C-alpha cells in the first residue's frame, strides 16, 4: 500500500553528468559515448543571450574553449558541433558508464524524472510531466542548464529532456536530446511567457483509479456519462478533452478496480461540479494530474530496472 | 525557482542491493564491504511471525541456506549472525561498489529517500519522513522489505532506515541498520497499530519560510505570538509542539526572509483557523510537513525573491 510521486531510479544517468565550461559560462553536460550534449546557450555571455547568433558566435571557438570536467578528470575535446539547440562535443574519451539509451520526444501529458545537477555533480531526483503548455514544473536554480529528463524501460534510459531556461511565472523549458524545443520557446534572452495551461484530464483518472486501489471509494457514485457530455464539463472546468485513446489506455486499470473508464468520468464531473467537501483523496486536496495511466500500474506492480 | 519533493541521486544505494532467499521467503539485503544486512524476518514462514522464536529458527541453519544474488553472480555466504531485527550475512566477496557510509539513526521529522525494491532490483526513488508516531508514508508492496532509507550530505550515503513492515491502516514500519525498530513495533504479527499522528509543525513552519523565499507572502499577518500560547494553539489541530530547539533550527531561514519564527507561527495560527480560502502555497492546498529546515536550504535559492 501506498502512493508516492516516485522518481526512477537515477544511478545510469548520475554516470554520464559533466561540466561544460565556455568562457564565463559553466552548465552540465550528458556524456555518452565520445560525445557531451549540452545547451548550445553555454557559448554566450549575458549579452550575446540579448539576440545571438550561433553559428558566428560558434566558428570563433576552437576545441581547447570548451573545458569538460568529468569528476576529477579533465576529458579532451576533439571535435564540435551543433544540432538544433544543443551542441555537441566530441571528447578523446568514451564514457565507461555509458548505459543502454534512447533519445526519445515526449509528447504534453507524459511524465519524467529529472536529475537537478549543478556543476556537473547531480544535487537530486524528482518526477515532473510535460504540461500541456509544454512547460514543465520543476525546480532549477541559476546553474542547472544541462540537466536531464528521462525514464527506464528495463535496462534502458530514454533520455527526453535537456534543462534550458526558466519563465517569469517561475516553470521551465527546455529541449528534447536533439535540441528541439518543447513548446514555443527559443534559447535567447527576450521576452517570453508560458501560455495558459489545463489540467491533464486521462492522468486524473489514472490517479483516481489508484486512489482506488488503494481504498479511497468515496468519491464512487451509480451514474455514467457519454464521453460527449463529459468533455462538455471537461472544457469548462480547463480540463483536456478526454479522447478514445485515452479511454483505451485506462483499459487495464478499469480492468484491475472493475470501475468502467465513463463511470470514473461520472465520479471526476462530480469532483469538479461539488468539490470535495473536506476530504481528501490519496493525501490530497487537489486533483493530481501528473501520474500517467502506466506511472500508476508500474507503482502498484512494483516493476523493477 | 520552484519547490518540489526531491530525494537525493540514488546511484550509490543501487550498486548495494542485492536479493536474499530463504527457503521459499526472498527479499533485500544491502551489500556493504563484505557484510549483506537483511531483515531478519527472512527466516520465517507467514505461520512463523505470530510468535516467533528467531534463535530457535536461525539455529536450524547454515550458511548455505542463505542464497545470495548480485546482479546475475550468487555470492557464497560464510558467516551469519543477528544484530536486533537485522540478519548479517558475511559473504566471500567485499562489493566493489561501496560508497563512503555511515549508519545513523533518525528522530521523528527528520526526512530520508527510499529506494524501493524487489527481487535485489530498484524499481524506485521517492522522498518520506519519519512521522511524530514513528511510522513512515511510504509506497511498499509485498518484496519490498529490505529496502532502505537514506541521506547523502556531501558524497557519503548516511543510511537510515530499513523496511520491515506495512501496518494495518497502510503505513509502514522498519529499523535503523543496526536492527532497532523506530517506534513500539516488533518483527512479529501482533495487534500493533500506528498510534494516532501528529504534523510535524516546525516542518510546516520551514516549508512556509520556503514560499515566502520563492516570492508568495499572502499568508502573512500583523501579529506575533508566545511560544506557549502558539502551542496551546496548535495542539489542538493535532501539530506536534514546537521547543525552543525548533525555533533555533529556523534561525537561517528566519534570517534570509527577515521574519521573525514566532512571526511566521502567528501565520500559522491564521492558516489553520482560516484555511486556504481557494489559494495554494507552491502548488499545495494542504499544509505540508515533509520539507525539514534543512531540506528548505538545500533546495531553495539563498536569494530571496523581495
Ligand atoms: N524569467 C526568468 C528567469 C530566467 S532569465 O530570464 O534570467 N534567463 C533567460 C533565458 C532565456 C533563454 C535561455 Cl536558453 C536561458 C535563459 C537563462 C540563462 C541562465 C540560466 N537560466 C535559468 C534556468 N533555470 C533556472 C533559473 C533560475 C534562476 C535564474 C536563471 C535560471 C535562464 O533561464 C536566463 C530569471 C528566472
Ligand atoms: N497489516 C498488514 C499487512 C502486512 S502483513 O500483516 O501481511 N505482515 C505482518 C508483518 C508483521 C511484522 C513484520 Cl516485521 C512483517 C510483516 C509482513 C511480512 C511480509 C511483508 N510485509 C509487508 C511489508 N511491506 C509492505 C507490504 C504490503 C503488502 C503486504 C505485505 C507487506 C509485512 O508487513 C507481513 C497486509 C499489509
Ligand atoms: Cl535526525
Amino acid at each position: 500500500s501506498g502512493f508516492r510521486k516516485m522518481a526512477f531510479p537515477s544511478g545510469k544517468v548520475e554516470g554520464c553528468m559533466v561540466q561544460v565550461t565556455c568562457g564565463t559560462t559553466t552548465l552540465n553536460g550528458l556524456w555518452l559515448d565520445d560525445v557531451v550534449y549540452c545547451p548550445r546557450h553555454v557559448i554566450c555571455t549575458s549579452e550575446d543571450m540579448l539576440n545571438p547568433n550561433y553559428e558566428d558566435l560558434l566558428i570563433r571557438k576552437s576545441n581547447h574553449n570548451f573545458l569538460v570536467q568529468a569528476g576529477n578528470v579533465q576529458l579532451r575535446v576533439i571535435g564540435h558541433s551543433m544540432q538544433n539547440c544543443v551542441l555537441k562535443l566530441k571528447v578523446d574519451t568514451a564514457n565507461p558508464k555509458t548505459p543502454k539509451y534512447k533519445f526519445v520526444r515526449i509528447q504534453p501529458g507524459q511524465t519524467f524524472s529529472v536529475l537537478a545537477c549543478y556543476n556537473g555533480s547531480p544535487s537530486g531526483v524528482y518526477q515532473c510531466a510535460m504540461r500541456p503548455n509544454f512547460t514543465i514544473k520543476g525546480s532549477f536554480l541559476n546553474g542547472s542548464c544541462g540537466s536531464v529528463g528521462f525514464n527506464i524501460d528495463y535496462d534502458c534510459v530514454s533520455f527526453c529532456y535537456m534543462h534550458h531556461m526558466e519563465l517569469p511565472t517561475g516553470v521551465h523549458a527546455g529541449t528534447d536530446l536533439e535540441g528541439n524545443f518543447y513548446g514555443p520557446f527559443v534559447d535567447r534572452q527576450t521576452a517570453q511567457a508560458a501560455g495558459t495551461d489545463t489540467t491533464i484530464t486521462v492522468n486524473v483518472l489514472a490517479w483516481l483509479y489508484a486512489a482506488v486501489i488503494n481504498g479511497d471509494r468515496w468519491f464512487l457514485n451509480r451514474f455514467t456519462t457519454t464521453l460527449n457530455d463529459f468533455n462538455l464539463v471537461a472544457m469548462k472546468y480547463n480540463y483536456e478533452p478526454l479522447t478514445q485513446d485515452h479511454v483505451d489506455i485506462l483499459g487495464p486499470l478499469s480492468a484491475q478496480t472493475g470501475i468502467a473508464v465513463l463511470d470514473m468520468c461520472a465520479s471526476l464531473k462530480e469532483l469538479l461540479q461539488n468539490g470535495m467537501n473536506g476530504r481528501t483523496i490519496l493525501g490530497s486536496a487537489l486533483l493530481e494530474d501528473e501520474f500517467t495511466p502506466f506511472d500508476v500500474v508500474r507503482q502498484c506492480s512494483g516493476v523493477t530496472f
